[PDB]
């Protein structure tokens, strides 16, 4: 199960910036991701907003607090009408078994219920960070390997990794499991805070479902031919 | 605080509004949560502050540094008293949470203060384990997550009430011990793991404590609060 379209980053200040940046593309089919920046802001708004455009929405909220509470919340976002929605696994199998049932029960009959996935160790998180700061004793790969899989056990759609995950992941899981690849930037790009990156091209080499790619496109020269770019390699051009 | 944090965890502005009615115009500490947030979005902190309560705003950013930093400036034009992050984020995440809050906070305003997750109170050793991977004791984890905050520049921590002696030990006597998990003596205990009373909380030295359901799901919830007001204080 792979998605075509590049996830764009919506990492804006407000509305207004967002809509600025969406012109160039307003005939363009898009899959567009929608943070804590732009939502902190301005709140339902601008998931109604991006939907009255058609756009396809992944609402990258990662809920990572108490089972009732995850469950509660997600009532209100499956009620916002999103496709792709997410928590943290570092919050436990009966977390985002209630986040799951959250997002049944908050959606209406005649429509399917928002996608799942579970981030396992953000992009930006080192080994050795991983290891001093947070306290686990496992590698990288094996923590995000066996949170995939607590992921699937509580009935999850997929998880948020790294692209250098991915094949270890896809060893303990099913093949229809989705792998979404934040991380992303071009050959002439700057890393900045992100730790475990690949290019377009190498995402579709070791079999990431989608991509989602934010500065790469946002702060380039010219974000048309970014994007253009952009997909060209992650479709294999 | 003198003034437990009531959790306002509503589906939406009217069930909020009509919970706080009853209060009148005493002076409460209310909390903002998932729930009510990602339903009114900025709005409802807006209409809480004009009835002067004093603001938590529990989002517990957890993303990348640059995500955080952001996102916590757009947080700071709120107004808000007490905001949070996931320590598990790790140091550079919340030292670059605290700098999007004192750059975002504008000039003759108070700056949020920032207090970081441990381990969730709904989180048990067992579960910690098995399924975080973390192989040291919970205590341990809370005291440490509570040093690396410190050592950010953070003003407290987000723990349970068996875990505050444990960080005093380590860290500052002037660093915040918020605590949730209070249940009054028969309540259930719902999805909370290291549970514990108002007057226990008192006792082991927590900073303030956040109450919920065992003032949003009783039968007079003013009699509820002033219970758990009057047990808290002494
Ligand atoms: O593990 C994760 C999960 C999510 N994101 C998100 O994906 C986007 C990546 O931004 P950029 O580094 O491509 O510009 C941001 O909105 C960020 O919050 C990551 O970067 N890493
Ligand atoms: O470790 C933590 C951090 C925060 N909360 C929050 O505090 C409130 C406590 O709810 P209740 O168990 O008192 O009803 C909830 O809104 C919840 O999100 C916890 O319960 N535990």
């Amino acid at each position: 199960m792979k998605n075509n379209l590049p996830i764009i980053a919506l990492d804006f200040a407000s509305a207004e910036e967002t809509l600025a940046f969406l012109a160039p593309f307003q005939q363009e089919p898009l899959f567009v991701k929608v943070g804590m920046e732009l939502f902190y802001q301005e709140g339902p708004s601008i998931v109604k907003q991006l939907k009255e455009r058609n756009c396809e929405l992944f609402l990258d909220l990662k809920l990572h607090d108490i089972p009732t509470t995850v469950n509660k919340a997600m009532k209100r976002l499956a009620s916002l009408g999103v496709d792709l929605v997410n928590v943290h696994a570092a919050g436990g199998k009966k977390m985002m078994q209630a986040a799951l049932e959250g997002l049944e029960e908050g959606t209406p009959a005649g429509k399917k219920r928002p996608s799942l996935i579970a981030v396992t160790q953000l992009t930006s998180t080192s080994e050795q960070i991983m290891k001093d700061e947070l306290l686990i004793e496992k590698s990288l790969i094996d923590t995000v390997v066996h949170y995939s899989k607590q992921a699937e056990e509580s009935g999850l759609d997929g998880v948020v990794c790294s692209v250098h995950e991915a094949k270890a992941i896809y060893q303990a899981v099913s093949p229809s499991f989705l792998t979404v690849t934040p991380g992303i930037r071009m050959s002439e790009d700057a890393a900045n805070d992100q730790v475990r990156v690949a290019t377009p091209a190498i995402a579709r080499e070791k079999g990431s479902s989608a991509i989602v790619v934010g500065r790469s496109i946002t702060k380039a020269e010219d974000p048309v031919k970014a994007y253009k770019a952009v997909r060209l390699e992650w479709e294999g051009i």
